[PDB]
């Protein structure tokens, strides 16, 4: 039956956002089957912000690519295929996608150490815009987590390692109907609020019961370690793609997490990829850092503009959004020296989620 | 007689706040008659046209001038103000001060070398030598008189070398017309030249290969340019045996955009001992890094397209990245991260970084 | 006793060039003791962190302090310095200079009404007061003083209205959750815009609240210009008016920018100054306009004419209002050191509406 | 044979919205296989790198060959695609839809001349060609032979030309090796066929700095690797069946509004300094493009313009509002931003095409 999981990383370069010849070439050789595509995540150029539409360019390039691989038209790949897609690639970080496939096996293989990765996948019951940011988007979006775990077969929330939630924003058309049906409405950073919350509640790091409206976008206590949240567009359908580890996988990964202490830290990182499986004390070897497939960091803007004593201009620079990416990516990429990685964030808000997936080969 | 620097780094919240400068003055922790620099991180674009950039200047030149009890203009040529724009990200604006005495005795149990302050001033740079082979002329000469300021005779001593040029205005640009002169071109041309300039007083470039059309290196130049000031100015920093100072310099550099270990080079040989990080208590060993990250000289990044050329706010972007390998390194938000200058100074693709760390008695 | 206002427009190359200001005083030309305010536009972001525009005000303040001989520390009171960052495309920056003295003779043959200028200030505004109900007051009292240090009961007289207030900071914060308040920029010029309004009898007191503060746009005032910044805890009003006691070669008049392509309210501030034209000025008219103060906030809505744009989205929104703004008025006037600020987003005028006021030459 | 030109302006809300660009085609109020250019605005940038400015054409060039039923790459050859990126302001994205027809009749009662349109293409710009005076050349070769598909012989009777070139890569100079160089060389090669320029004058070193040689009408752009220039040429003749009109004027600084007014009145508006709304909407499109000026004095007082980290926006805000401010209309083209051949020193060239109706 569809039992062991198998899951895969793919990272390619992208020169542009609709350049997808080295995604296609994936396909095309025979190194990857496009069906078995369960998610891309990408990194596109462009400003990051609320109307990048070179952000949007790279994921109607990337669904046409992949929907020619498959071949089906696009409407098809819609709820089949997590496609997310970060913009504003400053610095060091180089624009790609990262391909992330998943088969199940009927027998597992011999040999593969300890706990390995596996991908889940959930989609939220409609979330009206009356529901943006306030508690009905935080049950609805635990329900898809849950939904996503269980897709995983995973049952522990110390096993999961990330998760990536995409929901609606508020439109002025929304809005209306809202206000047709007698209704208040709250955008994006509510909603991003909202959802980061649904995960802490599905994980079981925040009890319900603490969750009112008025906590929503205020209570930094209530917290998850591990969600990287998103908002745009207008689809009602909130989508959760969840990487868990689980005792069960065939896959030759493992994933691990850890948290950005402040700005300049990189202890969160180096603690991601350790607990991923890398023993490493304070550096990587050349032969480490390339078992390192890719790292997921999201970097929102810090909680205050001192660090370590001193003042900083990260929150007042109107750049603050690039620069904390920019930042970010420094710092991940010095360390593992791939500039290809998924460095997402500068969102306002001190600790910011990190994931690492690295090698886990058979004995 | 043997000199004796030193340098307190202070935190400004703006451009103007000398408040934690002018306490330095009025604790009697620091004597303002010995002020031999201020180098400064302000907050601002680091562009051309940056004011901030121009406030802190003229707020640290009046406070200084107010400490030392003088009028401000008394102090323009005695202390080289060399302020950089544009702070992103973990990079806290501040100032640091630094000062030198020279005194009679030579302290007991300070082992090795020692940091050595010099400074010079070129002749005046007319505007039809901008970016051109007498720049570079008129700046080498300022640099042989920085080292000799220093006391300093061996150029494998120097390890930082900051230049301030004139660029072109466009009165400028009139007069060289009004004696039937051309000009070059512009900031670049003048970094590049004075770049160059650095280069071969140190001994790293042959006189007899410059000329114009080379003009687009030194490992340890870091050079800006702009305002009218024909005079050129030069801070160097070094070591040298006979230093009474409880500091010592040292230098590496900056292979590409992602690369700490021109850093580390810089803290080790400087004089901490470590491995591949710092323990708390060497990261307190650090006193100040100076790193200048210009733009690299190509969009590849091991093996990857980078945006770093292409992005409009390239020279922030810089900026931030380096400050983040620095901080990351040194905890210190502290830090002199200038440059985000297009790709003369550094091998290619590759950057200077000077470090100053605690060099203290038996 | 008349007063006399005048204004003398001059250059600044940078921020902390005030040659030309300076020449005013040293030529004779004006008396830096009979200096009222200072109205400038700089070169830099226009932002909140903008400390180019703070390098302007020190500049003008040192600048002003050293003609009239004193320390620059007395003309904090006596003085209004108001310096809008952000001098996009065709502005150039520059200081107005404000002057004003009275005098015992009322001159032959002015024609109608003529400016008049009016200061005020506010009681300490605390952090629990900014943006709320107590800033509204306290701000309406301020700009009651300033009519009647102007001489003036009618608001209709009314021309323009600046208000200078606090912005909250963490430490402020930190103060009022010290004493056990809460607290709440656009907060602030929100409350002094509405403020303005309550004091020239535009929006009636009773319908003022907190909760209506930055939400009922159907409150608002045809004539404020409100900025916020600092921790001065002093709000501080300045008025530009007319009276038909005036002395002033001067007036000003104003009107309502409709949308953000709309040149009429330009135009109709020029004309109720005085100007009787029906479309363009000529060159002789262009230069009876002494200058105009444009507020160029972002507009209500992303619908223009019936068409999308993107003035909302931009990320340089803030610069683009006021480069904008500028064209429409440099392209009627034909000159560059024109007073436009902006850029906030959108108490201070109608649904998308912006003020503007022009004062124009009034000769005997 | 006479030809019918004309312009439909519909709006985008996104670089991808080709929504009431398909409706256009759907609703059979315009015919797909006569469109002969699209030239837009969209959201973004405008920068070398600005993305969303190549998804627009993308998405035009999908919406459109999927409305003619044939695939992407026909249209090719066939219609130019133009996307100016950046619309600050005032400036709302949209996309001028030209399309022209040839007829066998032509109707009565049409005043005056009128409009025509006429396209060309360069033989291949080498990257040892680029900004020098092959470019020239090869691009003035493609104007003369623009203006004889649109059946023009006097360059008096050209308003508007629109070349688009390549620019250089590191790839292409690698093969060289076995941006506004281009633009200033294109417009030097519009010069040149109409006559504006001598081809004696011209050589590599006049190009981008004799700003005493320029086009009155030219407006230039580049980018891609494409070696094949590209130029759409829009005009008047006296035997057009074509319901509008173009014309031209010269903004004589960034503050003047004389240039846009004199476009709008030697295409055919009766008017002294205001249009009246009936005269406004008589205005169907205004093609302006605003490079930075080159000077930082404006009417005697220094502006910071060329200092301006985002000048290139900025001149485009400016241009738009100047634009609108007279014509009521957001959905207007105004392109430009680059750095100071377009026109005389200080000046930009600006086109406007108006209503001509029957008697």
């Amino acid at each position: 039956s569809a039992r062991y999981p198998k899951a895969s990383m793919h990272v390619v370069p992208m020169l542009a956002p609709n350049d997808t010849a080295a995604f296609r070439a994936l396909f095309a050789s025979g190194a990857v089957d496009p069906a078995s595509v369960v998610a891309l995540i990408a990194k596109s150029e462009g400003s990051g912000l609320h109307n990048d539409h070179a952000r949007v360019f790279a994921d109607v390039s990337l669904r046409t690519a992949l929907a020619e691989a498959r071949g089906c038209p696009v409407e098809d790949l819609a709820d089949s295929v997590t496609v997310a897609v970060s913009g504003g690639s400053p610095g060091v970080i180089s624009p790609h996608v990262t391909v992330v496939t998943q088969e199940w096996v009927a027998d597992l293989p011999a040999g593969l150490p300890g706990v390995g990765l596996v991908v889940g996948r959930g989609h939220t019951e409609p979330i009206l815009p009356e529901d943006i940011g306030r508690t009905a988007q935080v049950d609805k979006v635990a329900d898809a987590v849950a939904a996503a775990m269980l897709d995983a077969g995973v049952t522990d929330p110390d096993d999961v390692h990330l998760v990536m939630v995409k929901g609606p924003a508020l439109s002025s058309r929304a809005v209306a109907d809202a206000l047709s049906r007698g209704k208040t409405v709250v955008s994006m950073c509510w909603s991003n609020d909202a959802s980061a919350l649904g995960v802490a509640v599905a994980l079981g790091e925040v009890k319900r019961d603490l969750v009112a409206d008025d906590r929503i976008r205020s209570d930094w206590d209530l917290f998850s370690a591990v969600a990287a949240t998103s908002s745009g567009g207008e689809k009602r359908g909130g989508e959760v793609l969840l990487l868990a580890n689980s005792a069960q996988s065939a896959s030759e990964l493992r994933i691990g997490h850890g948290i950005t202490r402040d700005m300049a830290d990189t202890e969160g990182i180096k603690t991601a990829i350790r607990t991923a499986g890398v023993d490493f004390d304070c550096c990587l070897s050349p032969a480490q850092q390339a078992q390192v497939v890719q790292v997921f960091g999201k970097f929102v803007l810090p909680g205050s503009d001192v660090l370590r004593g001193q003042h900083i201009t990260a929150l007042d620079d109107h750049e603050a959004h690039h620069v904390a990416k920019a930042v970010g990516g420094a710092l991940v990429v010095s360390i593992t020296g791939q500039p290809m990685s998924f460095i997402s964030g500068g969102e306002r808000n001190g600790g910011n989620p990190v994931a690492a997936v690295v090698r886990r080969l058979p004995a």
